């Protein structure tokens, strides 16, 4: 049968009182370094964010997003302790409703950030929560980024596509590591922190729940 | 990994406003035979229905549903175009927070009327929808009685617990086929109507998505 | 994938002029013996013609029939140059929306007629078209009694029900032969003169075309 | 034995009152993205319609068709919400009665349109159903054009010769899965809305039923 | 594929001037001994001959015959030398359209006679050409009875009905052998005087040419 | 043993009143295209006809026939419709008393039509039959050309020689499936029409069954 | 190598201001069912709390406990939203300094408790956090008993001894499950919502790490 | 399961009087040469001891650290018998935060110093200790500098990071063992004097554990 | 080859000042259960300690002694923390010169003390070093009973014969598991705190190296 972890997850669109996400049961552990990756079929071309990790006392603790330019250029954005968005962009040319595999790498040990666009690297950036050591309790929201613990959604926002095969670790995944999760056919490895699909988490306003034809047709 | 047939929804419970359920994308064609199987974990003891099927004219064409009495003994029934809940006791002592497997087989044709607990048939019974044929387009939601097509749910007919497995077919599986349906190491066949996350559905109001230990642990 | 042989028709219901029925490509060549098998699932208990075999100068050259009592037995008949249909019931309870495998043997050779239920006789008759040889250029239509080749239904004579695997031989196959044809994970033999699906047919006034779950679900 | 995705439908050809035609039971969900792909033996040279999707509100939400000029250049078009007919002409030439495996990609994400002759692509196409979304219940008809929900066909927009292996997914398949999908010896994969043979659909009005010889002789 | 031992011959029925039989092209060597077994479906109840062995100046050397009586009791007969038909009885009814394996044992050493029914023994005779040779030039013909070299038939005695597997030793088999040569699954021998279908024949006045459904369905 | 397929059949040679030749017992379904090869060892130079299809109005609906040159130029050639013989040569000498694989591939939807000899192309003729469609019925005759169904020879048309191995298809095969049609030691593939030895057909005038050494020796 | 599952942590034992413990990183989910074990040495036979889970405002959320009485009588307790203590002695002689299998069921949807000593059932009992639902956020020690977030030990409420192999599952585990999670060749099931050694924990207070002898040696 | 060499530990930081560190149970045995490799995740760039050998009279009887400079560069020191810290710098640049493998070889029969970085050789000093034997009861201590037996820290000393698949020899392992040590998939040896895990050791001031994601994914 | 487990210690005889024994490297840790297997060959019948561990300020922490009686009976004797020597007979008949396998296990968690003989227990006893633990640092001496920190020898209660495959684990080891450590053939398992000859030791007065030949011959 079709692996787990091609199950997809569908974000119609936003719009109040509307706001299609996803909350996971379990909040994050503290962390000082974080992986993030997943494979998304983006709609929009505007700035949308995927991750949002908050605290009691920080709504931006962690939030990854992403832009597509006229040019479709793809631009990975991360944005640690309430600071300013950064951004990387790809050499790869965007089409919107495609799939495509996304990895963020934070390291608030030495404040390094990378990202990757389909098991190859884009670029790296400094300075980025450098010294940040994200507090225990963490709440993760996927799909609309959070202003309250689980709440507090702005339309303009929120991301909206296809998501599937998000896995999350606790470590600085280096390079060669980051292309084996990205393939296919790889050994598909699994977050320690958060394994899609294995970790239970909570659905509302409307999305999807289907089957993504990325990797197996 | 996990195979994709134990994924589980969770249903938290009703309460106006909010009406946690599912309702599949697709609308089913024109039946007069069905049988709908799925693993079970109920919540509570007092009537709720599961399988809710309605068109533009008949919010109530099929409808299955169950109910646990005092000395535990599990009531599943059926409800065909309108009629009144009709129940057949299975001879097996249910405990809430438990799994189940569950079948109801109905023939239009002849208007007979099956339902089983754990592969073994608890009884027939008859006159249930004789002659009726389900009109094309019926909507499926689960986890709440329609009143209108996808919507108008009464917290009182609404089902809490835990379900997963969910197959259906146009046709009424003979009491030797439903055995090999419910069995876990079996060959786990897949309905040709509603294949359990390979149709996809849409959730709403806080279902909770995991994994089911049923089968395998 | 499933097998081509488990594919079926279903003839939803006759009434004037709408006359759901499939007719084949190629007449039959001239034969003095034939056996017709195939999966039914019959919907209503009274008498409906199957098969019709007729030539430009009789209409009722040979013709399957069968029709359920009230206690729930089953009556295959046979029709053989226009004589009067003859029957023989069967020792098994027909259930209206299920499936069985169902024979009959002729050969004009000797006149003689055998009905089979599931692989079992059900018993033999004498002095059916004894002598007769079906003229060359039978026309076949299933589900519609012919009066006119292709042609002239009449819809109380129309048979409703789920059918496949027909599989037709110009000879009088044995009892012990008959047995190995019915069983589902048997070697499932072809027909000389028509084998499913492997002899193209003519489809019209709204026959169903989808899939058999009698022997793989 | 031959493989189910082998068999063939035969559409003689349209002549008032006469639209031999297959319609399919269950409808589409609603979908934003679409990839249709069948095996066809064009028989005539100018416009026909194929794959007709049509909402109680728009009997022209999704249309296939394709014409052969007179250097025998195959041309493909795509007609979505009752735009004009967009085509995009391939590099090879027809022969009309012989086999040829054609996809049309579309996602109304970005509005690209992308068509394929024998698993090499031919070209694409933008602003074709740009931000456009079938809505729900789409019904399907092939060989004719419906102007009213399985009905109101035009023997001018109808097309003729004979088609199989008919697969639909409501995702825009990359270039290089289009390829798996047209080779004969490949994995042959299924479509995850419509799988040929295996989601039921009716015929009227003459359609032969056979086998196709163009993959396995 | 089916194997070339399968192959039958219809012998449709005489009535002058049409006279269907067949006719070896090599001619008998000298014998002494002979062994001539066959599988045949009887058409008709009353006597006709099988194998007419003739020389130019004994249209009688030897021939095969058979008739079947009211209770259904077969009876194989033999011919040598312008004798009288000698028949033996045997102990199985006979289905006028069905298959049976016979053989005639000759031996003119001592001039015994044996003929089987199904590879068992029905019972010997003696004084049966006792003494007797066939002259070398023996010509062959089946279905009918020479009064003159492959001619000179009489419509009375010719043998209607199927025919296939015929093979001949210039041997008297054993009993233990004539049983393995009868069996369908059998180690199939082919006789060393005459191999079904490995030495030519011609064939005239409408024989049917088909396939023997006996040993394989 | 030999296969089925080695079977052979011989025509000895006309000369009224004797007309050797094979007429088959079903009649051909009503076809617009077609493909019929067949492996042929010639005995004279002069034009006959091999394949003749004729309806109860058309007795020249389909034919093919051959004929030699002086230089030895082998020259195949084909009638549909009444129309007149079209031939094309091939690049290949015969040799009178050898075999030669031969196919004959016909296409009324847009009327070319092209011969083979030995698994390599001829060459292709244009407008031969176009737009016709052999009506249902067809009867079909080797060895002589009818006049009248089954009927109405001329010795001066008839074809002498040895042939086996007859199969034929409702499809127009491509060329590269022509090819592994003629190969001895290919998957050597059957007829969905016909195919030889499998397809009963009626022998008179002294035609000779044996087998065939091209293949097999 | 020695299996992952076979680390095992001592607790020496506790005396103010020293209180050896673990405190899980991440805090468990809102749960409503759970289920406990682990493979335990103990140390003392008066009682002590192993399991000790708390929320911001319940530090008696859950908490599991043992003591052996003079007969040697293993005694497995539980308490759930600050109830009372419930135990349910098990039918085996206990040997401080031993290794033995534990497990406590717990499931809020009905209130029953079952506890397991070595694969099988002790008892069960009723009414025990009926209806309770420990809320998101639940903080785990081991080996000490909280009475403020991570905190507040009392020594006389600690518990020594080895332990390892601690499984959690937020699901009522059947008592065949259960059986299979204690042996030691069995399959070794891992817990969903904490793995041993697969989910980090801080240590304090002299624990010791080592390796569990119970199952291999 | 994760090998149990994976484990990891994690030493958050220090600062009075939290010394986060760990202290294994036995003590070691007199010793003259030693090998001390392990993998590490470091934190801070600033000088860090990892290893602490100290007797009961000589705190600084064996004690590895490191720091890293300004440009990058890994600086591997080890310091005998109260003699003052030697330095190798390594050809690799450090990236806090990130997985190495480390080794210290000394032998003290002749003074000699190697340190390793990944397998591969630094460099190698001279007059490290010469003639100098480590007196028996060495006890050890990990992430802080003792100054007293298993005390006397000082948080300026400490080292902060991860660690795991620590190995001791007595022995002065040559380069091409170093190597072998190193590689993650290699045979994986064990030192014979400490074990990762085998041997046990005691846990104090919030070291965390988990797994290392170093080797594995 | 032979197995490293194989190599025997003999202890040819004490008598001032020459006193043959052996002294582990390493010191034992902090424990509180013991079990201490060997295989001994004595060589006399009076009473002789064989392992003895001493601290700096307890020399008599853990004896374990034998002694044999008049009619051949095995004494096993253990003493703890300056206790006296408890014994235990057991149901053998020694013969000196002979090879025997032996374990002690103790537990001062409840004060328990078992021997065996051979795999097989001979008793256990209760009140010895009740709640003691061997504080760390312990000497280890074999054959010959310390007063002093490896040393202090008395010629009186030194033990002589031969001593291999001793084994040591800081767990109290259950019947069934010391049963699998006794067998020659068995998995041979080793000692997590001594593994005979893994653990380096010292020798002095002129004890012999050799091979055991109780095991393997
Ligand atoms: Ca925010
Ligand atoms: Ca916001
Ligand atoms: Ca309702
Ligand atoms: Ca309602
Ligand atoms: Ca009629
Ligand atoms: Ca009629
Ligand atoms: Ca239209
Ligand atoms: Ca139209
Ligand atoms: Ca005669
Ligand atoms: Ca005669
Ligand atoms: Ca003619
Ligand atoms: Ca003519
Ligand atoms: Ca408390
Ligand atoms: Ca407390
Ligand atoms: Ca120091
Ligand atoms: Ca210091
Ligand atoms: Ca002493
Ligand atoms: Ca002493």
């Amino acid at each position: 049968a079709v692996d787990i972890r091609d199950v997809k997850i569908s974000f119609p669109g936003t719009q109040n009182p509307k706001f299609p996400h996803l909350r996971f049961m379990q909040t994050l552990p503290a962390v000082r370094q974080l992986t993030v990756c997943q494979r998304i079929k983006p709609f929009h071309r505007n700035t949308g964010y995927i991750f949002s990790c908050a605290t009691s006392n920080q709504d931006n603790q962690f939030i990854t997003s992403m832009y597509v330019k006229s040019d479709g250029t793809l631009n990975l954005g991360l944005q640690v302790n309430a600071s300013s968005n950064k951004y990387i962009s790809c050499p790869i040319e965007i089409e919107l409703g495609q799939w495509y595999h996304v990895c963020h790498v934070w390291s608030g040990v030495d404040g390094r950030m990378a990202v990757y666009a389909n098991g190859s690297p884009c670029g790296t950036m400094e300075n980025v929560g450098k010294g940040h050591q994200i507090s225990a309790g963490g709440t993760v929201v996927i799909g609309q980024e959070q202003d309250k613990i689980g709440g507090g959604f702005e339309e303009q926002e929120s991301w909206s596509g296809e998501l599937s095969d998000l896995q999350v670790w606790d470590e600085a995944l280096t390079t060669h590591q980051v292309s084996t999760v990205a393939s296919c056919n790889g050994i598909r490895p699994r977050g320690n922190v958060i394994s899609w699909m294995e970790d239970s988490f909570v659905a509302d306003d409307g999305v999807i729940v289907g089957i993504s034809h990325m990797c197996s047709l």
